[PDB]
């Protein structure tokens, strides 16, 4: 079938921000013919970001999270990429031998619609169309708003890119790292 | 693919305060794993057709909670704020008058959406199983309402869908009339 | 196949905001069966929209865009509509300009759901539900908001309409309009 390729709902620890599984990354990209639609959440369990603190920790670099899904020619998630390989494939309808995936191109951002930037910027060509800009909620309050910014292609070292970008502007205080469902889409390569 | 629906155009459906007050317009279609849904909510009866918070000043004048609640059958229970008059497959090829296990396609997963036991573990997120956002009144912008939809939270039930909509600004002589709010969810198989 | 309409994924230009050809509207709609998957982003790429400077230019018709699509009883883009017709087209496995498409009733706002307005409003009938409110965010810059709303069905001289309005508050200097992707959705006629 291959329509859902997925983290399944409920992933155990599959990405490292600072270490290797201190968080659950929650990702489901289901294909309706040219366009993808996705929903992801991120879950931190351990670490600094498990329970921000920016009284203590005040520096931009304790106010920010990025997770890079990074894809070769074939659409497979490349060793490097923030989520790791523990939890990502084709959702299965039925139980026969389970096996990595080869193949998912149609799963990819188009090329076309988001191309590789080059630095000479150019009014021809779009800075913006790659990215989606919105706010999600921590632990799904409303007092507590978190930017995520989605970018696609963006990554100059892989064929395709997903990053989920994330950025808060409060002082939180003892607020684990814990999204809303954040919901999208994009244009598909084939 | 296959669709759940009030209709694009349901007569009053909903019971903010009083029986059929409100109409809710709201549209669960199944793609793949994923429910793609659309929701907007008109009050036309009662305080809520005509918010007035200077006459209304209350916490409970600024909000409204709209419960859908399933059985284990995906069945919508008495005791939802919507009726069952507009609840009902989309015609396709073939009719059918009754909904029972093709339902449970169109719940919320309770892998996704897992109900919380007593003080919560760090390990489970409190987050997930909401989606936070604006819709504005009457389609103005300057009429925001914060919308969350939470997914399977409501303890006597096997499965629901909660919209609350609670607003922060002072609306003199505003019905309540969302803008169309898009939204998707992981269905339970 | 016919379960796509769109702009292609990087049109050429296709938009006359105020002079013909200077915008490109990346504009994809997605049949899900009684919904249609659309997503939307503008590149403003010739004239005052290509470099905003709202102190030069400080009036309301130069914070705000508005592009119209009008659509007859077979859901085929009308004459006065803001975006050219050429590249307007179903996907499919001819990648090239072809044969404009005769009939788009299933891609076309629901006139059920988002009936037009009859002078006397009345409280029994919504105003907001054919409307789609949020912001976007030119250059995919949180500190640079832009209001969208998406209207249906809302132009009274044609049998459809979708309606992309976008209107900044701030005073924006030297800001091209490039608009981040935004994803909606609505109700098909058929």
């Amino acid at each position: 079938d291959k329509l859902t390729l997925w983290t399944t709902p409920d992933p155990s620890p599959n990405c490292k921000i600072i270490e290797d599984k201190d968080s659950k990354l929650t990702l489901i990209l289901t294909k309706c013919g040219s366009q993808i639609l996705g929903s992801v959440s991120l879950l931190v369990v351990k670490g600094k970001f498990s329970n921000i603190n920016n009284t203590t920790n005040p520096n931009e670099a304790d106010k920010q999270i990025t997770v890079k899904l990074l894809f070769d020619a074939n659409g497979v998630l490349k060793q490097g990429s923030t989520m790791d390989s523990s939890y990502w494939n084709y959702r299965s309808d039925n139980s026969n031998l389970s096996q990595p995936y080869k193949k998912a191109v149609g799963f990819m951002p188009s090329k076309t619609a988001y191309p590789k930037q080059t630095k000479p910027t150019n009014k021809e060509i779009s800075q913006a169309k790659n990215k989606i800009v919105s706010n999600v909620y921590l632990g799904g309050k409303i007092d507590q708003p978190c930017v995520i910014i989605i970018s696609f292609n963006e990554e100059a070292d892989s064929d395709y890119s997903i990053v989920f970008y994330f950025k808060w502007y409060k002082t939180y205080e003892n607020v684990q790292f814990d999204s809303s469902s954040f919901n999208f889409s994009y244009i598909a390569q084939e």
